[PDB]
């Protein structure tokens, strides 16, 4: 995984999403607040737990706030790139579901 992504903006599935553009080869995928947190509870499982690459204080927000998840946009772009980063991660199925088309 020398992938590239970013996540340009946040989108509504109607439930607002992140929207991850991934890299020439292209796509995005849609993800809920939570799936990144089981993303990474998994990935910690099974690989560790990289410092630097850790999700911020997951909220005990309820459905469904848009300017929220907004406000995370950088922050878990920043994650899933510190990710892609470390090697032993650059095989993992978890990592690689993620971040694949819807």
């Amino acid at each position: 995984a020398a992938w590239k992504i970013s996540i340009p903006y946040v989108d509504f599935f109607e439930i607002p999403v992140f929207c991850i553009d991934v890299e020439p080869e292209h796509w995005s995928v849609y993800r809920r607040y939570l799936e990144f947190y089981v993303l990474e509870s998994k990935l910690t499982e099974f690989h560790g737990a990289f410092p630097d690459a850790q999700l911020p204080s997951k909220r005990i927000i309820g459905p469904k706030n848009y300017e929220f998840l907004k406000s995370k946009r950088e922050e878990f772009q920043e994650y899933l790139q510190k990710l892609l980063q470390h090697p032993e991660l650059s095989n993992s199925q978890l990592l690689a579901d993620f971040l694949s088309p819807n």
